[PDB]
C-alpha cells in the first residue's frame, strides 16, 4: 500500500503520548453521554436494569432526530422520571413521543423486541463477566441475537456504551478489547487516506497494536480530532496534541 511513513510515525507517537488516559478522559468528561449514564444509574439503583437499558437504547441509536448527546440525556431523564418494567412497552411510548429519536420507530421497536429475550434473563453476575472478561463475546452474541453482521455499526456501538455502563456500575475501568476493530466511519475513512491507501480496519488494527490503545479507544480520541473547549479544559497540556492530530 502507498503509505506516508513519516506521517504514520508521527501519528503513532502522538497517540502513544495521549494514551488510554486521554481516551478515558474524552469518554468520561468530554462526551456528555457518559454523565447522562451516571445520572440514570444513580436514579434507578438497579444495575441489571440500567445496563440492559443502555444496551437496548444503543441498539436503537441510529438515524436519530437530534444530536447523540441530546438523545442520551433525553433517555436518561425520561427513564429517571418514568422508570420502566416492560421494556418493549416503555419504548413503544418513549420513542414516538421523544424529541431526539422519533424516526423509524417501527424498526426500532422490532429490534427491542428481538433483543429482550436475550437481555432479560441475564444476571448481574453474567453481566459482570461480559464486562470484565467478555466484551468481544458480548459483541458476537449481540450480533447473533440481532441477526446482524459481527461488525455491524450499531452492534459495536452497543458494546461501546455497555463499556461506559459497566465502568459506572462496577466502579472499575476495563479497556475495550483489541479484537473489536475500528468503527466504520465516514470521517475516519477520510482521515485514514491522509496516511495510507490501506483499508482502515487493517490500518487502525496495527496502530492499536503499536500504541497499545484498542481501536474503540482510538475512536474516542479521533472524535474531537475529526467540544474542543471541553477537551482543552480536561486533558490539560495534552489537548494541544489533539490539535496536532487534526493538522497531520
Ligand atoms: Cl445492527
Amino acid at each position: 500500500y502507498r503509505e506516508d511513513n513519516e506521517k504514520v510515525n508521527r501519528l503513532v507517537e502522538i497517540l502513544r503520548e495521549l494514551g488510554l488516559d486521554c481516551a478515558r478522559t474524552i469518554e468520561e468528561k468530554v462526551d456528555l453521554q457518559f454523565d447522562a449514564l451516571r445520572n440514570l444509574r444513580e436514579n434507578l439503583k438497579d444495575d441489571e436494569l440500567f445496563i440492559k437499558l443502555v444496551i437496548a437504547n444503543a441498539l436503537v441509536s441510529y438515524q436519530l432526530s437530534g444530536k447523540g448527546e441530546d438523545w442520551w440525556w433525553e433517555f436518561s431523564r425520561y427513564f429517571s422520571e418514568n422508570p420502566p418494567e416492560d421494556i418493549v412497552e416503555a419504548y413503544s411510548s418513549f420513542l414516538p413521543n421523544s424529541k431526539t429519536n422519533r424516526r423509524l420507530v417501527a424498526g426500532k421497536l422490532k429490534r427491542i423486541e428481538r433483543v429482550e429475550p436475550f437481555l432479560s434473563p441475564l444476571s448481574i453476575s453474567e453481566i459482570r463477566d461480559y464486562y470484565f472478561n467478555g466484551m468481544e463475546r458480548l459483541r458476537d452474541e449481540l450480533a447473533r441475537v440481532m441477526k446482524a453482521k459481527r461488525s455491524a455499526k450499531t452492534i459495536v456501538f452497543a458494546v461501546k456504551m455497555f463499556g461506559y455502563a459497566g465502568r459506572i456500575a462496577f466502579s472499575a475501568f476495563v479497556p475495550y478489547p483489541m479484537a473489536i476493530e475500528i468503527p466504520d466511519d465516514v470521517r475516519i475513512n477520510a482521515y485514514t487516506k491522509r496516511f495510507t491507501s490501506e483499508p482502515p480496519v487493517s490500518f487502525w488494527g496495527r496502530i492499536a497494536e503499536e500504541t497499545g490503545i484498542p481501536p474503540l479507544h482510538i475512536d474516542s480520541i479521533l472524535w474531537p480530532v475529526l467540544v474542543l473547549r471541553r477537551l482543552k479544559k480536561h486533558c490539560g497540556e495534552k489537548a494541544e496534541r489533539i490539535l496536532e492530530l487534526r493538522d497531520l
